[PDB]
């Protein structure tokens, strides 16, 4: 059933250069997201190239496309590990001035009551970025959410 999508994802995975490869990953996505795990992996690679080389708003758009397979299609664990690894790559590469907005969009899309560590660790690291930003107003709202999540992590 998924025999085609696996091959097109594996074919677009090579190429080395992002030229014509991003459009091939877009073709993998265009083969409709019925599963759609392979579209998630295609976008994950598209993200992996986009913030590493040139343009950033396109990465924000494709990341917003990634934030749809959280509850449906792909499991919570694989999406959590993918988001965590991507956030670590951006944190090592670029600084707060881009990273903070991606953290904000991640928390804006994770509107789910079952998110325990998924909401917490992202809100905590955003709190650290807000501490580096010298913002204390919205940081109190972040700390209000974090304190109300309990009323290990409390410390």
């Amino acid at each position: 059933v998924d025999l085609e999508n696996q091959y097109y994802n594996s074919k677009a995975l090579k190429e080395d250069d992002p030229k014509a490869a991003l459009s091939s990953f877009q073709k993998v996505l265009e083969l409709e997201g019925e599963k759609g795990e392979w579209g998630f992996k295609a976008l994950k690679q598209m993200i992996k190239i986009n913030f590493k080389l040139t343009n950033f708003p396109e990465m924000m758009n494709r990341y917003k496309q990634l934030l749809t397979y959280i509850r449906s299609a792909v499991t919570r664990n694989y999406s959590e590990k993918s988001i965590n690894s991507i956030l670590d790559y951006i944190s090592t590469s670029k600084q707060m001035d881009l990273l903070q907005e991606f953290y904000e969009t991640t928390l804006e899309a994770l509107k789910d009551a079952k998110n325990d560590r998924l909401w917490f660790k992202t809100n905590t690291k955003l709190g650290k970025l807000y501490l580096e930003r010298e913002e204390y107003g919205k940081l109190q709202k972040i700390l209000r959410q974090l304190h109300q999540s309990c009323q290990t992590q409390l410390l």
